């Protein structure tokens, strides 16, 4: 068998105090600790999850009453571990996927998905030929209007912005304040694009202390915000999401504890306390938060990610409660694998 | 700061019970878990290891009185988060590191290092286009003085060997038996490396139970060893390397426990029992030992690998102790972070 540390809970069917002995899956087509983005529709009718398969390809998974697989890039289209993000936008629903090349430099994938059709291409962001850190992550937001910015950190550690709109093309943005950490998973939302407000972004990163740390952009700048997390796990993988709940935006970022369980802070009138969605720890590496709005007002997420042994987990926050069965995703080839709890020495 | 299991110790100088506060180091131009090759000399009087910086690049450190640290593959030269391994073989004393391709084809660099001269060059194995699984890990031994294998995973996940030398160039060699784990860490040894011919050959590997066992390569085929861990830490990290103590072979086989504490379980005369060599917790990350046998018939090791937070340490074990201080070797920047010991 594998062992684990029998004091933490590999899997949904583990024993209540911890692992004792249990069957878990090995995906092995999937990258082990593959990057996740992931968008689901507004109105929860479909998914669009997207990772990469071993062999360096990036590949889709696409829920429509069912789960089915894709490759949207072959291999030697993206570094092998690349980061990913994702978002939709413009006249024709366009998908537009961000990772890098195997020679860290930005690049786009673009869908557009209005009446049923399927246009794929490259973005013009390949052309500015944007070379970033190495480990850099990436997030990226759309304002609405044709509108884009993507979101990385250079080779001098701080966080970047990458603008496209305004009948400018792709430009290089503000350097955006504070002190991140070297590789440090990022994430950017947009906070409120469903009102007829001035736009507000937000992005969440950790810094050169350890603590994580919000970026802020309101009425023409980026500044340090009031959310703070004074000590997280290091190189923790970082979500947020945002979707209106009764009405008024809900900001949930979500960063992994010491065990690998997922930690979840709320933002709706003030930020709430974090707190566990559940105890079962993932492999520590990328998740992808996504959401939306019910009708009755109440906000559903799901989160995605490496889950023990190696399998692309979905977790479900529907109708106010984390759902208790995680499924996983298969992506192609796998195996059971034995795990037994072992104790510390 | 950064949290830390606080039953776990981070570093040499965390507190006997666990880690409560202390100042770790960030080395963010070396890879992280970054692999790890290592070599060093018979004498003991030099070192050579050699891993992936954080863009992609493989260097080398150097220790001659002091660790002196260069490139050797330029970036775009090496997968992303490519295994490694490496071996010292020949008339001129010639480094042969094998690398993946960013395509997961095998790769070779090398370089002479006899009387001084630095001749460095891609090897002929490059021209075979080999394709491997592409989580596939890396060994390698040479043999006989002109012989060598480079061992890895094929892509129905079956561990495979490629061959050099009688004049044949590289040819596909033995597929060996056994089901290894996909993306299973592999480290062959050579168990008796003064040209014995025939040659006697061990490798030590993960199989799809999560177990570890042996590749055992003697006259008539390669067949599965005598050496079994029943359970081991999913994709753990597994090195070994051979010295002779007191003129008979001493194998030593290391691989990680759950807390990411070092196992070493050596073969002298019989295995003995698997032992924690110290219990500070390293990165679950590849880790390369090597050895040399001492005057006194004694054989140090030296072991590389991932520190917290990203540092390469050097554990030392010299004359029958593994030191207590564990030295890191700075591969680039580096950034102080204050650490602190959480429960839950």
């Amino acid at each position: 068998p594998v062992e684990f540390p029998k004091s933490l809970r590999a899997s949904s069917h583990s024993s209540e105090g911890g692992t004792t002995k249990e069957e878990d899956i090995y995906g092995y087509e999937l990258l082990y600790r593959s990057a996740f983005a992931s968008y689901i529709a507004p109105t929860g009718a479909w998914n669009l999850v997207w990772f990469q398969a071993a062999d360096g390809s990036i590949k889709q998974a696409r829920w429509y009453g069912e789960w089915v697989i894709s490759t949207v890039l072959a291999p030697g289209k993206a570094l092998q571990g690349t980061p990913l993000t994702a978002l939709l936008w413009g006249p024709q629903d366009t998908v537009a996927l961000y990772y890098l090349s195997p020679q860290f430099e930005l690049q786009e994938w673009c869908w557009d998905t209005k009446n049923g059709a399927d246009n794929k291409y490259d973005g013009a962001l390949n052309a500015a030929k944007v070379k970033v850190a190495p480990y850099s992550k990436l997030g990226a937001v759309s304002f609405g209007g044709a509108n884009l910015a993507v979101y990385y950190q250079g080779t001098n550690n701080k966080l970047e912005e990458y603008t496209f709109g305004g009948g400018q093309g792709w430009k290089k943005g503000a350097t955006l304040p504070g002190d991140p950490l070297p590789g440090t998973y990022i994430s950017f939302v947009n906070r409120n694009k469903w009102d007829a407000n001035p736009p507000s972004i937000a992005g969440y990163f950790q810094t050169v202390t350890g603590s994580l740390a919000e970026q802020v952009w309101e009425t023409g700048g980026w500044r340090i915000g009031q959310f703070v997390i004074p000590a997280a796990p290091f190189l923790t993988p970082i979500s947020a999401t945002v979707s209106p709940e009764k009405d008024f935006p809900k900001i949930h970022v979500y960063w992994l504890s010491v065990e690998s369980t997922i930690i979840e802070s709320v933002n709706w009138h003030g930020w709430k306390a974090p707190k566990q969605i559940d105890n079962i720890s993932v492999v520590k590496a990328d998740i992808s938060a996504t959401s939306f709005t019910r009708d009755d007002g109440t906000v559903d997420v799901r989160i995605y990610g490496t889950a023990q042994l190696n399998v692309l987990f979905e977790r479900i926050f529907r109708y106010g409660v984390w759902e208790e069965k995680i499924h996983s995703i298969s992506v192609g080839k796998e195996i059971p694998i034995e795990v037994v709890g072992v104790a510390a020495a």
